[PDB]
Parts: structure tokens; sequence; C-alpha cells
């Protein structure tokens, strides 16, 4: 797999790590749709709105299986540590018009 998951469950926005690379989700959009990060970095998405959202990577992108992350309620967060360079597209499972990518370099 090309990503590690620190927490399987969503956690509170207050519990996000100090040096965290945060992508906010608000107004039915990932606020930074193209994020450039380097190998070994942890990206944390935080849902800032009441409608639940997640990140979903289809099969073969971060691993053999799809990684359909947990639904994040308002002010919940979810992290992924990227371990291999490449371009990783993702969408929100209930709202597939929400699309973004992480470019790990």
């Amino acid at each position: 797999d090309k990503a590690t998951i620190p927490s399987e469950s969503p956690f509170a926005a207050a519990e996000v790590a100090d040096g965290a690379i945060v992508v906010d989700i608000a107004k039915m959009k990932y606020e930074t749709p193209e994020l450039h990060v380097k190998v070994g970095d942890t990206v944390t998405w935080i849902n800032r709105e009441a409608m639940p959202h997640n990140v979903h990577f289809v099969a073969g992108v971060l691993g053999e299986a799809a990684l359909k992350g947990p639904m994040m309620k308002k002010e919940q967060a979810y992290s992924l540590t990227f371990t291999e360079a490449g371009t990783y597209d993702y969408h929100c499972t209930p709202h597939p018009f929400m699309r973004g990518k992480v470019v790990v370099e």
C-alpha cells in the first residue's frame, strides 16, 4: 500500500497533530483540490460543515483494494500518511462531483 492510516475512525479537529497538513472541506468542496506533499507526509482532511463527507480512492490507486474512508461529521478529521511518490485522485463517496488529488513528490 502507498498510504498508512493513523486512525481508522474519524477524530476531533482539536486532536489534529501540530505539524499537520490540513485540507478543509467546506461548501461542498475540498478547499485545496490539488495538494502537493512529499513522501512520508501525513495529510489531514477536516470537515468544516454539517453535511458528512469522506475521501475515497478507488482500487489500485493507494493499494489493491479501494480505500473508502469513514464519514466525517462536522469538525471531525481523518489522516493518511503517503509513503510513495505519485498522483492520487480521490472523490467523496456520497457526493462524487467533489474531486481532488494529492501529488506526492
